[PDB]
C-alpha cells in the first residue's frame, strides 16, 4: 500500500497520505476529518485484511490524523504510487503540484494560495491550507499532495470535481510531521 490508495474506517472511504515512521514503527498519515471518530482502518471494501488502528486526530483547525500500522506483512512503500517520495517541504504559490486519490486517481495543477481558511460548517473552520486549482472528490479525502519527490499536503476539502474542474484545499504535511515526531520515508 502506498499514498494515494484507499483505506476504510468502520464509516466509509478515505486515502492514504503517506506512509511515515518513528524508527521501525510506521504508520500512515490521513485526513483528521477521516481519523475522527475512527478506530480501525482495513485496506479493502471487505473490511478483512487490517491495516491498523486510528492513534492521532487534529480536525478542526488543521485537518491531520494518523493510523499505527498493526499489519506486518503488508508492503508500506514510501511512495505515491509509482512516485518515490524522499522528503518533505512546504509549498509556494505558483508550485506544480500533484495529487493522488482512491476516488480519482492522480491529478495536477498549480497551488493559487497559502495559509487559506476554509469553514467546512459545523463549526469545522480549518486554517493554514494550501490552495489549489487541482480537482478533487469524495474519497480522494487524506491523499497526498506531492512534487516531485517531496511530500507537501494532505487533501482535506473543497469544490467542484474532476469531471468539470475544481478547487482543492491541502493541509500542510510538514505540520503534521512535526506535529507527531514522525518522518517520511
Ligand atoms: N471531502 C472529501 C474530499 C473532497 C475534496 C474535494 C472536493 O470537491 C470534494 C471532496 C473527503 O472526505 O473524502
Ligand atoms: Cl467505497
Ligand atoms: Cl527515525
Ligand atoms: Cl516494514
Ligand atoms: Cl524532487
Amino acid at each position: 500500500i502506498s499514498g494515494g490508495d484507499a483505506i476504510y474506517s468502520s464509516t466509509g472511504r478515505c486515502s492514504l497520505g503517506f506512509n511515515v515512521r518513528s524508527g521501525s514503527t510506521y504508520y500512515f498519515l490521513t485526513a483528521g476529518h477521516c481519523t475522527d471518530g475512527a478506530t480501525t482502518w482495513w485496506a479493502n471494501s471487505a473490511r478483512t485484511t487490517v491495516l491498523g488502528t486510528t492513534s492521532g486526530s487534529s480536525f478542526p483547525n488543521n485537518d491531520y490524523g494518523i493510523v499505527r500500522y498493526t499489519n506486518t506483512t503488508i508492503p508500506k512503500d514510501g511512495t505515491v504510487g509509482g512516485q518515490d517520495i524522499t522528503s518533505a517541504a512546504n509549498a509556494t504559490v505558483g508550485m506544480a503540484v500533484t495529487r493522488r486519490g482512491s476516488t480519482t486517481g492522480t491529478h495536477s495543477g498549480s497551488v493559487t494560495a497559502l495559509n487559506a481558511t476554509v469553514n467546512y460548517g459545523g463549526g469545522d473552520v480549518v486554517y493554514g491550507m494550501i490552495r489549489t486549482n487541482v480537482c478533487a472528490e469524495p474519497g480522494d479525502s487524506g491523499g497526498p499532495l506531492y512534487s516531485g519527490t517531496r511530500a507537501i499536503g494532505l487533501t482535506s476539502g473543497g469544490s467542484g470535481n474532476c469531471s468539470s474542474g475544481g478547487t482543492t484545499f491541502f493541509q500542510p504535511v510538514t505540520e503534521a510531521l512535526s506535529a507527531y515526531g514522525v518522518s517520511v520515508y
